[PDB]
């Protein structure tokens, strides 16, 4: 009860910066997840001994593949914990304490392929789960974590609250489904400048937390140049597998995943931050006034992808 967590000076100020990198060194990770839980939530949230058993379960769930592992997830949460500090007073308990888990176990147990590889290949998740079909993958094997012995992190929760929590948590990780991603920001567009925007309407509440889902998933782009530069290494290493595998099952893929192609990738990361990130972190901004540096640094890697393009660097 008494057992604060610290991190070193360095740390214990720049984690707090919503372009903090968690660094190299795997074994502080879980450190750095309970220190967020602790600042964010409180030291009484979750009982000590069930939260270290859940959070290395988890763990030792996500694969060793190139992107979709241990450090994203922790970063993904990192990125939440960042929006929640500076939105503090907008987000109830259950809210706080189920979006870093949320974000903790959004990619559990993922293989590094697409929703779209699974249905092209016939993997048996694809006969269990026609849409989304990883995001219900993650969110099952979370349940399947909270449910082992000592893991429940939620058990001193009313029987009402535990429900919320295990539907906020659902919902949260669906959202991750980039396809759903378009129509849930374009409906938040719309309501926001129509002001019809209202945050006790819990199904407006649903919608912008899934659009902070999307922007702490994608939030690789809001890091200093050099962090942004070497994680897209890591996301084309799994894309260009997954294009061989695609060559494999005699289908030509998609540019994206196409190593064939890599000297488009400039292109491509333009048409990604135009298409998708600035738009997810400008609504975001107009929602959470707040959240504005995820859009300013996002623009900043924009900028610096163009430099690539123009042999600049
Ligand atoms: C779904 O995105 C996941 C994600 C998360 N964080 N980041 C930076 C990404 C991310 O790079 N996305 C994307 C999107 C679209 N294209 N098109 C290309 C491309 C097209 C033609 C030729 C060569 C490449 N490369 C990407 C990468
Ligand atoms: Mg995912
Ligand atoms: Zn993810």
């Amino acid at each position: 009860g008494l057992m604060q967590f610290t991190l070193p000076v360095r740390l214990c100020k720049e984690i707090e910066l919503f372009h903090f990198d968690i660094g190299p060194f795997e074994n502080m990770w879980p450190g750095i997840f309970v220190y967020m839980v602790h600042r964010s939530c409180g030291t009484s949230c979750f009982e000590l001994e069930k939260l270290c058993r859940f959070i290395m379960s988890v763990k030792k769930n996500y694969r060793r593949v190139p992107y979709h592992n241990w450090k994203h997830a922790v970063t993904v949460a990192h990125c939440m914990y960042a929006i929640l500090q500076n939105n503090h007073t907008l987000f109830t308990d259950l809210e706080r304490k189920g979006l870093l888990i949320a974000c903790l176990c959004h990619d559990l147990d993922h293989r590094g392929f697409s929703n779209s590889y699974l249905q092209k290949f016939d993997h048996p998740l694809a006969a269990l789960y026609s849409t989304s079909t990883m995001e219900q993958h993650h969110f099952s094997q979370t349940v399947s974590i909270l449910q082992l012995e000592g893991h429940n992190i939620f058990s001193t929760l009313s029987s009402s609250e535990y429900e919320q929590v295990l539907e906020i948590i659902r919902k949260a990780i669906i959202a991750t489904d980039l396809a759903l991603y378009f129509g849930n920001r374009k409906q938040l567009e719309e309501m926001y400048q129509t002001g019809s925007l209202n945050l006790n309407n819990q199904s407006h509440r649903d919608r912008v937390i899934g659009l902070m889902m999307t922007a702490c998933d994608l939030c690789s782009v809001t890091k200093l140049w050099p962090v942004t530069k070497l994680t897209a290494n890591d996301i084309y290493a799994e894309f260009w597998a997954e294009g061989d595998e695609m060559k494999k099952l005699g289908i030509q893929p998609i540019p994206m995943m196409d190593r064939d192609k890599k000297d488009e990738v400039p292109q491509g990361q333009l048409g990604f931050y135009n298409a998708v990130a600035i738009p997810c972190y400008t609504t975001l901004t107009q929602i959470l006034p707040p959240t504005e540096p995820l859009l300013k640094a996002c623009r900043d890697n924009l900028s610096q992808w163009e430099k690539v393009i123009r042999g600049e660097e």
